[PDB]
């Protein structure tokens, strides 16, 4: 499978508010069947996209979704971890919602490195989500590390966090919290 260049997850993932990245986002994404509370992951399903010719990068995410030849008879959870929590005027939140309103055995965990607020409705964005049953929440320095390591052409090198990554998530994570509070 094809790694992203370290330069592009730094520039993209980086939560510093001071760091401007508003033109793309990167998402990168796993799949995991899940029987009888055991989790099959597959590996072969994982892989990352981003914004192309006006098409945001979630709904490039659902369009591969038939290539996954998901059993519509399981039950799957797909983890994003995207670099901007997904917009509501451009289409991607209503379009999750209605993706996952018709596919039921598909379940959705979205970690986002930041809150997209350059939407003005980005608050009911991350209320539709959740009301379709999203899980959604801020990646931490765990999930960034993760990330590195998973989806980064890093040559074994280990994770190296910018400033304020610990401080930046924590604020971010109450902010997205009182949005979801319920
Ligand atoms: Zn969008």
């Amino acid at each position: 499978r094809y790694l992203m260049d370290p330069d592009t997850f730094t520039s993209n993932f980086n939560n510093d508010p001071l760091v401007l990245r508003r033109r793309q986002t990167y998402l990168c994404y796993e799949v995991e069947r899940l029987d009888n509370g055991t989790s099959v992951k597959m590996d072969q399903h994982m892989g990352f996209l981003c914004n192309e010719s006006g098409r945001h990068a979630e709904l490039r995410f659902l369009d591969l979704v038939p290539s996954l030849q998901l059993d519509p008879a399981q039950i799957y959870r797909v983890t994003w971890f995207i670099s901007w929590s997904p917009c509501f005027s451009w289409g991607c939140a209503g379009e999750v919602r209605a993706f996952l309103q018709e596919n039921t055995h598909v379940r959705l965990r979205i970690k986002a490195a930041r809150i997209y607020d350059y939407d003005p409705l980005y608050k009911e964005a991350l209320q539709m989500l959740r009301d379709a049953g999203a899980q959604v929440s801020i990646m931490t320095y765990d999930e960034f590390e993760y990330c590195w390591d998973t989806f980064v052409y890093r040559q074994g090198c280990p994770f190296q966090p910018w400033d304020g990554l610990e401080e930046h998530s924590q604020a971010l994570s109450g902010r997205l919290r009182a949005i979801l509070q319920l």
